[PDB]
DNA sequence: ACGCC
């Protein structure tokens, strides 16, 4: 499943770089 | 940012 801080597959919001 | 995986 997708992370969707950015909306890319296979990480965590919390974490996101974007 | 939050939640889930
Ligand atoms: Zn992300």
């Amino acid at each position: 499943v997708k992370c969707f801080n950015c909306g890319k597959e296979g990480h965590i919001a919390r974490n996101c770089r974007a």
